[PDB]
């Protein structure tokens, strides 16, 4: 296998605006195929990527600054992945749109799956209405990401190389001296197969195919062989003894992270997906499923000299390997100190979600679920509805619900709300085979609240297994048509993605 921790992490640049005024800051981005390096050892991988790169430039704007991208296609004609053409029913073969994940965002430039575009938008979707994409940023400080969000091609163009960082600066929590600038990395981390000819491997079909299966087949879940931060193998970040903060995100198709520091230091939570926690969070671990965020600060101070493995224990598709996906990354503590530390790691950050008392308008119950289709293979559905079905998921502007997710499969689900953070109430056990039998939902013990680094804003929340997960979240401020779905890209793309429609009545 790869030879771990011989390639530097890179850093991704921050994007500079193409205009820039008081009023307005415009960006373009453009979707180009490019080679690049992925390990020391490998031959230059092709890749598709923003700007040509992989991951995509760093974006950062302040809170309420006036954002606009133009996200353009300049991709070839042809993928390089395998499409399955019998999960969506002339269109083009490469579709694209961009969906800044955790965006309050008007709907039109949400990035809706059907709102897609070919090169030099020549084709457009159903749905699609304008090509410079607004975002107003109106929300709390908080990690975002971006990337493609095409309707039956997301694991595709993800796992294509299409991902960046968008980090919201809100000015108010500059006070907190929390470490910043060369000290606040991002880390996006995405497993990934290589070929020995340095080509991305994607699975045509689950191992094994039944002759029954259309080739190429979409697989229900994806495994690399390989880890990668911010575009490279298993690489090392040489770091001051000092405070560092890392915007932690998980940009993987499928897999879930659990990571720890192999010195058995801890990380000091400081944020989720929607934003600032109401207080630190010491943590010796953490899961982190795709599309989660975790925004945390590491204290190297007391580690100089040392080289720090940030270590992997969850499995996917079987146990982790000690010498391949249970590696992340290599801190190396050999930086000298460029000036004194004077960063902070306090304890009191933000308001609690609590403070709020919302009226609940309604309580809606959610099902994780699916079917069988013609050719044997598992259909992953919310509700059992399809994608295409007519819309149910219909909060009206404004107002706040609890959605209750009750979970009977045998595996967990990372499920993202457009628009909204939400707050999580509670995780409750329950009788799955009496609720498959009867749909009757019988608890086989009391709810359980969330640990302290669920109790801010989030907006990705892993739904376990034989468990009702309850969620609260407040819809708006802005009406129009978004989505719901699991983040697991394979279940997403077949079919576990709704509509949901914040009505204005
Ligand atoms: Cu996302
Ligand atoms: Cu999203
Ligand atoms: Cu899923
Ligand atoms: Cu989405």
């Amino acid at each position: 296998t790869l030879e771990k921790f011989v390639d530097a992490l890179p850093i991704p640049d921050t994007l500079k605006p193409v205009q820039q005024s008081k009023e307005k800051t415009y960006y373009e981005v453009t979707m180009e195929e490019c080679t690049h390096q992925l390990h020391r050892d490998l031959p230059p991988t092709r890749l598709w990527g923003y700007n040509g790169l992989f991951p995509g430039p760093t974006i950062e704007v302040k809170r309420n600054e006036n954002v606009y991208v133009k996200w353009m296609n300049n991709l070839p004609s042809t993928h390089f992945l395998p499409i399955d053409h019998t999960i969506h029913h002339e269109e083009p073969e490469v579709k694209t749109v961009v969906h800044l994940h955790g965006g309050v965002t008007p709907d039109d430039s949400d990035g809706y799956p059907e709102a897609w575009f070919s090169k030099d938008f020549e084709q457009t979707g159903p749905y699609f209405k304008r090509e410079v994409y607004h975002y107003p940023n109106q929300q709390r400080g908080a990690i975002l990401w971006y990337h493609d969000h095409a309707m039956a091609l997301t694991r595709l163009n993800v796992y294509a190389g299409l991902v960046g960082a968008y980090i919201i600066h809100d000015p108010k929590e500059k006070r907190l001296k929390l470490p910043s600038d060369e000290y606040d990395v991002p880390l996006l981390i995405t497993d990934r197969t290589i070929n020995e000819d340095g080509s991305l491997f994607y699975p045509s079909a689950p191992e094994n195919p039944s002759p029954s299966l259309p080739n190429p087949s979409i697989v229900p879940a994806f495994c690399g062989e390989t880890i990668l931060v911010n575009g490279k193998v298993w690489p090392y970040l040489e770091v001051e003894p000092r405070k560092y903060r890392f915007r932690v995100i998980n940009a993987s198709n499928t897999r879930t992270y659990n990571l720890s520091l192999d010195n058995g230091g801890d990380f000091i939570q400081i944020g989720s997906d929607g934003g600032l926690l109401p207080r630190s969070v010491k943590l010796n671990s953490f899961s982190l499923a795709p599309a989660e965020r975790y925004d945390i600060i590491i204290d190297f101070t007391a580690y100089e000299g040392e080289s720090i493995i940030l270590a992997n224990s969850a499995g996917c598709g079987g146990d982790v390997n000690p010498e391949t996906d249970a590696n992340i990354m290599q801190f190396r503590v050999t930086k000298p100190l460029a000036q004194k530390d004077e960063s902070r790691k306090p304890k009191y950050l933000a308001s609690y979600p609590s403070v709020q008392h919302e009226r609940i308008q309604n309580i809606r119950t959610l099902k994780l679920a699916g079917t069988q289709d013609e050719y044997g293979r598992p259909v992953l559905l919310l509700n059992n509805k399809r994608w295409h079905d007519p819309v149910t998921e219909t909060p009206k502007v404004g107002t706040t619900e609890i959605w209750s997710i009750i979970n009977p499969t045998r595996g967990t689900h990372p499920i993202h709300l457009h628009l909204v953070s939400f707050r999580v109430l509670d995780r409750r056990p329950f009788d799955i085979a009496r609720y498959q039998e009867s749909g009757e939902l019988s608890y086989t013990g009391p709810a359980v609240p969330p640990p302290p680094s669920e109790k801010g804003w989030k907006d990705t929340i892993q739904a376990h297994a034989g468990e009702v997960l309850r969620i609260a979240a407040t819809f708006g401020p802005y009406s129009g048509r978004y989505v719901w779905h699991c983040h697991a890209l394979e279940h997403e793309d077949y079919d576990m993605m709704r509509p949901m429609d914040i009505t204005d009545p």
